[PDB]
Protein backbone atom coordinates (compact mmCIF):
# COMPACT_ATOMS: atom_id res chain seq x y z
CA UNK A 1 0.00 0.00 0.00
CA UNK A 2 2.33 3.25 -0.84
CA UNK A 3 -0.57 5.11 0.61
CA UNK A 4 0.28 3.40 4.08
CA UNK A 5 2.29 4.83 7.14
CA UNK A 6 5.70 3.39 6.96
CA UNK A 7 7.53 2.14 10.03
CA UNK A 8 10.58 3.83 10.95
CA UNK A 9 13.48 1.78 10.26
CA UNK A 10 16.25 0.27 12.83
CA UNK A 11 19.70 -0.84 11.22
CA UNK A 12 21.58 -3.21 13.56
CA UNK A 13 25.21 -4.02 13.17
CA UNK A 14 26.79 -7.62 14.57
CA UNK A 15 30.49 -8.62 14.33
CA UNK A 16 32.12 -11.63 14.32
CA UNK A 17 30.95 -14.25 16.95
CA UNK A 18 28.33 -16.23 17.69
CA UNK A 19 27.84 -14.54 21.08
CA UNK A 20 27.75 -11.16 19.28
CA UNK A 21 25.08 -12.71 16.40
CA UNK A 22 22.47 -14.52 18.87
CA UNK A 23 21.80 -11.31 21.02
CA UNK A 24 21.25 -9.42 17.77
CA UNK A 25 19.00 -11.83 16.61
CA UNK A 26 16.60 -11.92 19.75
CA UNK A 27 17.16 -8.29 20.10
CA UNK A 28 16.03 -7.80 16.51
CA UNK A 29 13.40 -10.04 16.94
CA UNK A 30 12.30 -8.59 19.94
CA UNK A 31 11.88 -5.08 18.58
CA UNK A 32 9.91 -6.32 15.64
CA UNK A 33 7.28 -8.06 17.46
CA UNK A 34 6.56 -4.54 18.90
CA UNK A 35 5.37 -4.24 15.48
CA UNK A 36 6.20 -0.70 14.96
CA UNK A 37 9.97 -0.81 13.61
CA UNK A 38 11.23 -2.25 10.70
CA UNK A 39 14.54 -4.03 10.93
CA UNK A 40 17.47 -4.99 8.89
CA UNK A 41 20.50 -6.94 10.78
CA UNK A 42 23.80 -7.02 9.23
CA UNK A 43 25.80 -9.84 10.25
CA UNK A 44 29.32 -9.74 9.84
CA UNK A 45 31.10 -13.34 10.30
CA UNK A 46 34.20 -14.76 10.34
CA UNK A 47 33.12 -17.73 8.02
CA UNK A 48 30.37 -19.60 6.85
CA UNK A 49 29.18 -22.58 8.70
CA UNK A 50 26.16 -25.06 8.67
CA UNK A 51 25.24 -23.45 12.15
CA UNK A 52 25.02 -19.63 10.94
CA UNK A 53 23.08 -20.51 8.35
CA UNK A 54 20.60 -22.25 10.01
CA UNK A 55 20.34 -19.53 12.25
CA UNK A 56 20.11 -17.14 9.28
CA UNK A 57 17.64 -18.80 7.43
CA UNK A 58 15.15 -19.16 10.80
CA UNK A 59 15.67 -15.65 11.49
CA UNK A 60 14.84 -14.22 7.82
CA UNK A 61 11.52 -16.05 8.12
CA UNK A 62 10.62 -14.64 11.39
CA UNK A 63 8.23 -12.01 10.57
CA UNK A 64 8.15 -10.01 7.31
CA UNK A 65 9.44 -6.38 8.60
CA UNK A 66 12.94 -8.13 9.86
CA UNK A 67 15.65 -8.71 7.39
CA UNK A 68 18.78 -10.25 7.43
CA UNK A 69 22.01 -9.18 5.61
CA UNK A 70 25.38 -10.90 5.40
CA UNK A 71 27.78 -7.89 5.51
CA UNK A 72 31.02 -10.55 5.73
CA UNK A 73 33.60 -9.09 3.83
CA UNK A 74 34.94 -11.72 1.08
CA UNK A 75 38.42 -11.72 0.85
CA UNK A 76 39.03 -12.12 4.93
CA UNK A 77 42.09 -15.01 4.37
CA UNK A 78 44.61 -11.18 4.73
CA UNK A 79 42.74 -10.20 7.66
CA UNK A 80 42.01 -13.52 9.49
CA UNK A 81 45.70 -14.51 8.61
CA UNK A 82 46.97 -11.42 10.22
CA UNK A 83 49.37 -12.12 13.42
CA UNK A 84 46.81 -11.17 16.35
CA UNK A 85 44.26 -12.67 18.58
CA UNK A 86 41.26 -12.99 17.99
CA UNK A 87 39.81 -10.16 20.01
CA UNK A 88 41.88 -7.96 17.78
CA UNK A 89 40.65 -9.65 14.56
CA UNK A 90 37.28 -8.99 15.24
CA UNK A 91 37.65 -5.68 15.11
CA UNK A 92 39.63 -5.80 11.73
CA UNK A 93 36.93 -7.98 10.33
CA UNK A 94 34.20 -5.62 10.96
CA UNK A 95 36.30 -2.40 9.76
CA UNK A 96 36.38 -4.13 6.49
CA UNK A 97 32.91 -4.17 6.90
CA UNK A 98 31.70 -0.41 7.71
CA UNK A 99 32.24 0.60 3.62
CA UNK A 100 29.32 -1.59 2.64
CA UNK A 101 27.34 -0.45 5.59
CA UNK A 102 27.75 2.81 4.37
CA UNK A 103 26.71 1.78 1.07
CA UNK A 104 23.48 0.46 2.24
CA UNK A 105 22.82 3.65 3.89
CA UNK A 106 23.34 5.96 0.97
CA UNK A 107 21.21 4.29 -1.28
CA UNK A 108 18.10 4.80 1.12
CA UNK A 109 15.34 7.11 0.28
CA UNK A 110 15.36 7.88 3.83
CA UNK A 111 18.15 7.19 6.60
CA UNK A 112 17.48 4.78 9.27
CA UNK A 113 16.14 6.00 12.57
CA UNK A 114 18.53 4.38 14.83
CA UNK A 115 21.88 2.49 14.30
CA UNK A 116 22.67 -0.58 17.21
CA UNK A 117 26.10 -1.64 16.92
CA UNK A 118 28.25 -4.23 19.48
CA UNK A 119 31.33 -2.99 21.04
CA UNK A 120 33.49 -4.15 18.15
CA UNK A 121 31.74 -2.28 15.76
CA UNK A 122 31.91 1.34 16.61
CA UNK A 123 33.72 2.28 13.55
CA UNK A 124 30.28 2.55 12.23
CA UNK A 125 29.99 5.70 14.19
CA UNK A 126 30.84 8.15 11.72
CA UNK A 127 28.62 6.74 9.18
CA UNK A 128 25.87 7.58 11.70
CA UNK A 129 26.77 10.55 11.99
CA UNK A 130 27.28 11.68 8.51
CA UNK A 131 23.64 10.72 7.86
CA UNK A 132 22.06 12.07 11.39
CA UNK A 133 21.37 8.90 12.26
CA UNK A 134 20.84 8.14 16.35
CA UNK A 135 23.84 5.77 17.45
CA UNK A 136 23.44 2.83 19.79
CA UNK A 137 25.66 0.47 21.44
CA UNK A 138 23.78 -3.04 22.16
CA UNK A 139 26.86 -4.09 24.82
CA UNK A 140 25.98 -7.68 25.18
CA UNK A 141 28.16 -7.67 28.44
CA UNK A 142 26.80 -7.33 32.21
CA UNK A 143 27.12 -4.15 34.41
CA UNK A 144 30.12 -5.01 35.88
CA UNK A 145 31.88 -5.52 32.67
CA UNK A 146 30.53 -1.65 31.49
CA UNK A 147 31.26 -0.53 35.01
CA UNK A 148 35.39 -2.02 34.78
CA UNK A 149 35.12 -0.59 31.22
CA UNK A 150 33.49 3.19 32.24
CA UNK A 151 36.79 3.22 34.59
CA UNK A 152 39.59 1.35 32.68
CA UNK A 153 40.83 4.38 30.95
CA UNK A 154 40.94 5.63 34.30
CA UNK A 155 42.83 2.97 35.82
CA UNK A 156 45.49 3.09 33.23
CA UNK A 157 46.68 6.42 34.58
CA UNK A 158 46.44 5.51 38.12
CA UNK A 159 48.35 1.89 38.25
CA UNK A 160 51.57 1.53 37.09
CA UNK A 161 52.70 -1.90 35.84
CA UNK A 162 50.55 -5.01 35.09
CA UNK A 163 47.76 -5.27 36.19
CA UNK A 164 47.54 -8.87 37.04
CA UNK A 165 51.05 -8.32 40.01
CA UNK A 166 48.85 -6.11 41.87
CA UNK A 167 48.78 -6.89 45.14
CA UNK A 168 45.09 -6.74 45.89
CA UNK A 169 41.58 -6.31 44.40
CA UNK A 170 40.99 -3.49 41.59
CA UNK A 171 38.88 -1.11 43.04
CA UNK A 172 35.89 -0.08 40.70
CA UNK A 173 34.16 2.71 41.89
CA UNK A 174 30.40 1.80 43.68
CA UNK A 175 31.55 -1.53 42.83
CA UNK A 176 32.34 -5.33 43.66
CA UNK A 177 36.01 -4.98 43.46
CA UNK A 178 37.91 -7.22 40.83
CA UNK A 179 40.41 -9.98 40.99
CA UNK A 180 43.80 -9.54 39.56
CA UNK A 181 43.61 -13.19 37.79
CA UNK A 182 39.92 -12.48 36.98
CA UNK A 183 40.26 -9.47 34.99
CA UNK A 184 39.35 -9.14 31.55
CA UNK A 185 41.99 -10.87 29.16
CA UNK A 186 43.24 -7.74 27.36
CA UNK A 187 44.35 -6.35 30.96
CA UNK A 188 46.42 -9.85 31.34
CA UNK A 189 49.51 -8.49 29.48
CA UNK A 190 49.20 -4.29 28.47
CA UNK A 191 51.40 -4.83 26.02
CA UNK A 192 48.88 -7.42 24.68
CA UNK A 193 47.44 -6.26 20.51
CA UNK A 194 44.19 -6.31 22.58
CA UNK A 195 44.91 -3.94 25.58
CA UNK A 196 44.87 -0.33 23.67
CA UNK A 197 42.24 -1.61 21.42
CA UNK A 198 40.29 -2.06 24.69
CA UNK A 199 41.11 1.28 25.88
CA UNK A 200 39.55 2.90 22.87
CA UNK A 201 36.04 1.27 23.19
CA UNK A 202 36.30 2.28 26.42
CA UNK A 203 36.22 6.04 24.99
CA UNK A 204 34.07 5.35 21.93
CA UNK A 205 31.14 4.27 24.24
CA UNK A 206 30.82 7.39 25.57
CA UNK A 207 29.82 8.58 22.25
CA UNK A 208 26.97 6.84 22.32
CA UNK A 209 23.43 8.29 22.23
CA UNK A 210 22.38 5.31 23.99
CA UNK A 211 23.57 2.59 25.28
CA UNK A 212 21.25 -1.03 25.70
CA UNK A 213 23.01 -3.64 28.26
CA UNK A 214 22.74 -7.33 28.84
CA UNK A 215 21.77 -7.46 32.43
CA UNK A 216 18.68 -6.56 34.53
CA UNK A 217 17.93 -4.17 37.40
CA UNK A 218 17.16 -7.62 40.02
CA UNK A 219 20.52 -9.39 38.57
CA UNK A 220 22.84 -6.17 39.08
CA UNK A 221 21.25 -3.80 41.20
CA UNK A 222 24.84 -2.63 43.31
CA UNK A 223 26.41 -2.62 39.73
CA UNK A 224 24.02 -0.08 37.97
CA UNK A 225 23.12 2.04 40.59
CA UNK A 226 27.00 2.84 40.42
CA UNK A 227 26.63 3.45 36.57
CA UNK A 228 23.81 5.45 37.06
CA UNK A 229 25.02 7.55 40.75
CA UNK A 230 28.71 7.48 41.44
CA UNK A 231 30.74 10.14 39.57
CA UNK A 232 33.57 8.62 39.84
CA UNK A 233 31.48 6.57 36.79
CA UNK A 234 28.48 8.88 35.62
CA UNK A 235 30.88 11.86 35.27
CA UNK A 236 32.57 9.55 32.31
CA UNK A 237 30.00 7.23 30.98
CA UNK A 238 27.50 10.43 30.29
CA UNK A 239 25.25 8.39 27.70
CA UNK A 240 21.37 6.92 28.82
CA UNK A 241 21.52 3.59 30.21
CA UNK A 242 19.21 1.20 29.30
CA UNK A 243 18.94 -2.51 30.88
CA UNK A 244 16.99 -5.11 28.53
CA UNK A 245 18.19 -7.94 29.52
CA UNK A 246 17.73 -11.33 29.80
CA UNK A 247 17.96 -11.04 25.73
CA UNK A 248 18.55 -14.21 25.38
CA UNK A 249 16.72 -17.48 23.74
CA UNK A 250 13.70 -17.58 26.31
CA UNK A 251 11.13 -19.99 23.42
CA UNK A 252 12.55 -23.02 22.42
CA UNK A 253 10.56 -24.05 19.16
CA UNK A 254 10.11 -27.96 18.76
CA UNK A 255 12.59 -29.82 16.80
CA UNK A 256 11.71 -32.93 14.62
CA UNK A 257 14.41 -35.31 14.07
CA UNK A 258 17.47 -34.04 16.39
CA UNK A 259 19.58 -37.07 17.40
CA UNK A 260 20.93 -35.37 20.29
CA UNK A 261 17.25 -34.13 21.53
CA UNK A 262 15.54 -37.50 21.15
CA UNK A 263 18.17 -39.43 23.00
CA UNK A 264 17.73 -36.43 25.85
CA UNK A 265 14.18 -36.67 25.67
CA UNK A 266 14.56 -40.34 27.09
CA UNK A 267 16.95 -39.52 30.40
CA UNK A 268 15.66 -38.91 33.57
CA UNK A 269 14.64 -35.41 34.70
CA UNK A 270 17.49 -33.18 35.74
CA UNK A 271 20.19 -35.98 34.94
CA UNK A 272 22.40 -34.74 32.09
CA UNK A 273 25.27 -32.46 32.44
CA UNK A 274 25.89 -30.91 29.82
CA UNK A 275 29.36 -29.51 28.46
CA UNK A 276 30.48 -26.99 25.92
CA UNK A 277 32.86 -24.17 26.38
CA UNK A 278 31.16 -21.64 24.27
CA UNK A 279 31.25 -21.40 20.49
CA UNK A 280 35.15 -19.86 20.52
CA UNK A 281 36.72 -22.08 23.75
CA UNK A 282 39.13 -24.49 23.12
CA UNK A 283 41.35 -27.03 25.37
CA UNK A 284 44.51 -28.64 25.18
CA UNK A 285 45.00 -32.25 24.24
CA UNK A 286 46.15 -33.33 27.84
CA UNK A 287 43.07 -31.46 29.54
CA UNK A 288 40.75 -33.02 27.04
CA UNK A 289 41.82 -36.09 28.14
CA UNK A 290 41.32 -35.24 31.78
CA UNK A 291 37.69 -34.56 30.58
CA UNK A 292 36.81 -37.50 28.51
CA UNK A 293 37.90 -39.49 32.06
CA UNK A 294 36.85 -37.42 34.14
CA UNK A 295 33.05 -37.77 32.75
CA UNK A 296 33.31 -41.40 32.41
CA UNK A 297 34.39 -41.60 36.11
CA UNK A 298 31.42 -39.18 37.49
CA UNK A 299 28.96 -42.37 35.56
CA UNK A 300 26.49 -38.93 34.84
CA UNK A 301 24.71 -38.83 31.99
CA UNK A 302 26.34 -35.90 29.63
CA UNK A 303 26.08 -34.52 26.77
CA UNK A 304 29.61 -32.79 25.79
CA UNK A 305 30.19 -30.50 22.43
CA UNK A 306 34.10 -31.04 21.69
CA UNK A 307 36.45 -29.55 18.96
CA UNK A 308 40.35 -29.80 18.44
CA UNK A 309 42.74 -29.50 20.69
CA UNK A 310 44.54 -26.15 20.74
CA UNK A 311 47.69 -26.17 18.21
CA UNK A 312 50.39 -24.32 18.44
CA UNK A 313 48.96 -21.48 16.45
CA UNK A 314 45.94 -21.02 18.64
CA UNK A 315 45.68 -18.17 21.16
CA UNK A 316 43.10 -17.88 24.02
CA UNK A 317 40.19 -19.08 21.90
CA UNK A 318 39.56 -19.98 17.91
CA UNK A 319 36.98 -18.94 15.39
CA UNK A 320 34.31 -21.08 15.15
CA UNK A 321 33.95 -23.59 12.41
CA UNK A 322 32.27 -26.43 11.82
CA UNK A 323 34.48 -27.51 8.98
CA UNK A 324 36.26 -30.48 11.12
CA UNK A 325 32.90 -32.62 11.20
CA UNK A 326 34.62 -35.67 13.14
CA UNK A 327 38.68 -34.82 13.88
CA UNK A 328 37.83 -33.67 17.28
CA UNK A 329 36.67 -37.56 17.81
CA UNK A 330 40.13 -37.87 16.98
CA UNK A 331 41.39 -36.87 20.58
CA UNK A 332 38.97 -38.83 22.55
CA UNK A 333 40.63 -41.87 24.22
CA UNK A 334 40.66 -44.90 22.46
CA UNK A 335 37.09 -46.30 22.53
CA UNK A 336 35.47 -43.80 24.77
CA UNK A 337 32.83 -42.94 22.67
CA UNK A 338 31.51 -46.68 22.40
CA UNK A 339 32.38 -47.61 25.92
CA UNK A 340 30.35 -44.38 27.08
CA UNK A 341 27.27 -44.71 24.61
CA UNK A 342 24.64 -45.52 27.46
CA UNK A 343 25.28 -42.31 29.18
CA UNK A 344 27.47 -39.70 26.91
CA UNK A 345 26.95 -38.06 23.70
CA UNK A 346 29.87 -36.82 22.16
CA UNK A 347 28.83 -33.61 19.56
CA UNK A 348 31.58 -32.13 17.14
CA UNK A 349 31.44 -28.21 17.30
CA UNK A 350 28.13 -27.15 17.75
CA UNK A 351 25.16 -29.02 19.57
CA UNK A 352 21.67 -27.16 20.19
CA UNK A 353 22.10 -25.65 23.08
CA UNK A 354 19.04 -23.52 23.89
CA UNK A 355 16.94 -26.94 23.26
CA UNK A 356 19.23 -28.86 25.57
CA UNK A 357 19.55 -26.50 28.50
CA UNK A 358 15.21 -26.04 28.46
CA UNK A 359 15.16 -29.38 28.24
CA UNK A 360 13.82 -31.05 31.99
CA UNK A 361 16.55 -33.84 31.78
CA UNK A 362 19.33 -31.64 32.07
CA UNK A 363 20.75 -31.43 35.09
CA UNK A 364 23.74 -28.80 35.30
CA UNK A 365 25.84 -27.07 32.37
CA UNK A 366 29.83 -26.99 32.60
CA UNK A 367 30.09 -23.67 30.73
CA UNK A 368 33.22 -21.66 30.09
CA UNK A 369 30.86 -18.19 31.22
CA UNK A 370 30.48 -16.54 27.95
CA UNK A 371 27.83 -14.05 29.03
CA UNK A 372 24.94 -15.52 26.38
CA UNK A 373 26.02 -18.78 27.98
CA UNK A 374 25.56 -17.59 31.18
CA UNK A 375 22.38 -15.86 30.53
CA UNK A 376 21.04 -19.22 29.06
CA UNK A 377 21.40 -21.36 32.15
CA UNK A 378 20.18 -18.16 33.50
CA UNK A 379 16.59 -17.86 32.23
CA UNK A 380 16.34 -22.17 32.25
CA UNK A 381 17.84 -22.19 35.93
CA UNK A 382 20.34 -24.71 35.26
CA UNK A 383 23.21 -24.70 37.33
CA UNK A 384 26.79 -24.53 36.54
CA UNK A 385 30.20 -25.79 36.63
CA UNK A 386 32.26 -22.69 35.99
CA UNK A 387 35.13 -23.31 33.91
CA UNK A 388 35.89 -19.68 32.10
CA UNK A 389 38.35 -19.51 29.60
CA UNK A 390 38.66 -15.72 27.46
CA UNK A 391 37.33 -12.25 26.95
CA UNK A 392 35.33 -11.80 30.67
CA UNK A 393 34.72 -14.64 31.37
CA UNK A 394 36.71 -15.09 34.94
CA UNK A 395 34.60 -12.12 35.97
CA UNK A 396 31.43 -13.69 34.54
CA UNK A 397 32.21 -16.96 36.54
CA UNK A 398 32.82 -14.93 40.03
CA UNK A 399 29.84 -13.28 39.19
CA UNK A 400 27.73 -16.66 38.84
CA UNK A 401 29.50 -18.42 41.83
CA UNK A 402 30.10 -15.33 44.50
CA UNK A 403 27.05 -13.13 43.86
CA UNK A 404 24.42 -15.69 42.42
CA UNK A 405 25.45 -19.03 43.93
CA UNK A 406 24.66 -20.98 41.13
CA UNK A 407 28.20 -22.73 40.29
CA UNK A 408 30.87 -24.77 41.13
CA UNK A 409 34.33 -24.12 40.21
CA UNK A 410 37.72 -26.12 40.49
CA UNK A 411 40.30 -25.35 42.96
CA UNK A 412 42.12 -23.24 40.45
CA UNK A 413 41.50 -21.33 37.26
CA UNK A 414 41.49 -24.27 33.98
CA UNK A 415 43.77 -21.36 32.44
CA UNK A 416 46.18 -21.69 35.04
CA UNK A 417 46.78 -25.76 35.62
CA UNK A 418 45.34 -28.62 34.01
CA UNK A 419 41.83 -29.60 35.85
CA UNK A 420 42.27 -33.21 36.31
CA UNK A 421 40.02 -36.25 36.06
CA UNK A 422 39.67 -36.79 39.78
CA UNK A 423 38.31 -33.02 40.12
CA UNK A 424 36.31 -33.23 37.21
CA UNK A 425 34.68 -36.61 38.56
CA UNK A 426 33.76 -35.05 41.81
CA UNK A 427 32.54 -31.33 40.56
CA UNK A 428 30.27 -33.67 37.94
CA UNK A 429 28.70 -35.50 40.62
CA UNK A 430 28.35 -32.41 43.24
CA UNK A 431 26.60 -30.87 40.66
CA UNK A 432 24.01 -33.49 39.10
CA UNK A 433 23.82 -36.51 41.99
CA UNK A 434 24.36 -34.37 45.05
CA UNK A 435 22.48 -32.23 47.68
CA UNK A 436 24.45 -29.78 47.20
CA UNK A 437 23.33 -29.43 43.81
CA UNK A 438 19.95 -29.56 44.22
CA UNK A 439 20.43 -26.22 46.41
CA UNK A 440 22.29 -24.71 43.62
CA UNK A 441 19.75 -25.86 41.06
CA UNK A 442 17.39 -24.24 43.66
CA UNK A 443 19.27 -21.13 43.77
CA UNK A 444 19.25 -21.01 40.34
CA UNK A 445 15.65 -21.60 39.73
CA UNK A 446 15.09 -18.52 42.33
CA UNK A 447 17.25 -16.53 39.85
CA UNK A 448 15.76 -17.53 37.13
CA UNK A 449 12.42 -16.42 38.55
CA UNK A 450 13.39 -12.91 38.82
CA UNK A 451 14.90 -12.98 35.12
CA UNK A 452 12.35 -14.39 33.23
CA UNK A 453 9.83 -11.41 35.03
CA UNK A 454 12.24 -8.29 34.05
CA UNK A 455 11.25 -9.40 30.09
CA UNK A 456 7.50 -10.61 30.35
CA UNK A 457 4.86 -7.83 30.01
CA UNK A 458 5.11 -5.36 32.94
CA UNK A 459 9.16 -6.50 33.90
CA UNK A 460 11.64 -3.76 34.04
CA UNK A 461 13.69 -4.60 31.10
CA UNK A 462 10.55 -4.83 29.11
CA UNK A 463 9.40 -1.54 30.16
CA UNK A 464 13.00 -0.22 29.52
CA UNK A 465 13.31 -2.22 25.42
CA UNK A 466 9.50 -0.28 25.58
CA UNK A 467 11.27 2.87 26.54
CA UNK A 468 14.04 2.50 24.15
CA UNK A 469 12.01 1.92 21.10
CA UNK A 470 10.16 5.21 21.06
CA UNK A 471 13.51 6.82 21.05
CA UNK A 472 14.01 5.29 17.54
CA UNK A 473 10.13 6.06 16.95
CA UNK A 474 10.31 9.62 17.91
CA UNK A 475 14.11 9.52 16.09
CA UNK A 476 11.83 9.39 13.15
CA UNK A 477 9.32 11.81 14.26
O1 LIG B 1 27.62 -25.88 20.72
C1 LIG B 1 27.17 -24.59 20.91
C2 LIG B 1 28.00 -23.60 21.45
C3 LIG B 1 27.44 -22.32 21.58
N1 LIG B 1 26.17 -22.11 21.21
C4 LIG B 1 25.61 -20.81 21.42
O2 LIG B 1 26.65 -19.73 21.04
C5 LIG B 1 26.65 -18.73 21.86
C6 LIG B 1 28.05 -18.55 22.55
O3 LIG B 1 28.03 -17.26 23.10
P1 LIG B 1 28.84 -16.96 24.50
O4 LIG B 1 28.54 -15.55 24.90
O5 LIG B 1 28.47 -17.91 25.61
O6 LIG B 1 30.41 -17.22 24.28
P2 LIG B 1 31.39 -17.13 23.00
O7 LIG B 1 31.50 -18.52 22.57
O8 LIG B 1 30.87 -16.12 22.02
O9 LIG B 1 32.73 -16.67 23.55
C7 LIG B 1 25.52 -19.06 22.96
O10 LIG B 1 24.43 -18.29 22.65
C8 LIG B 1 25.46 -20.56 22.73
O11 LIG B 1 24.12 -21.04 23.13
C9 LIG B 1 25.44 -23.08 20.72
O12 LIG B 1 24.29 -22.87 20.40
N2 LIG B 1 25.93 -24.29 20.55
Amino acid sequence: NPNSTSKPHVFLLASPGMGHLIPFLELSKRLVTLNTLQVTLFIVSNEATKARSHLMESSNNFHPDLELVDLTPANLSELLSTDATVFKRIFLITQAAIKDLESRISSMSTPPAALIVDVFSMDAFPVADRFGIKKYVFVTLNAWFLALTTYVRTLDREIEGEYVDLPEPIAIPGCKPLRPEDVFDPMLSRSSDGYRPYLGMSERLTKADGLLLNTWEALEPVSLKALRENEKLNQIMTPPLYPVGPVARTTVQEVVGNECLDWLSKQPTESVLYVALGSGGIISYKQMTELAWGLEMSRQRFIWVVRLPTMEKDGACRFFSDVNVKGPLEYLPEGFLDRNKELGMVLPNWGPQDAILAHPSTGGFLSHCGWNSSLESIVNGVPVIAWPLYAEQKMNATLLTEELGVAVRPEVLPTKAVVSRDEIEKMVRRVIESKEGKMKRNRARSVQSDALKAIEKGGSSYNTLIEVAKEFEKNHK
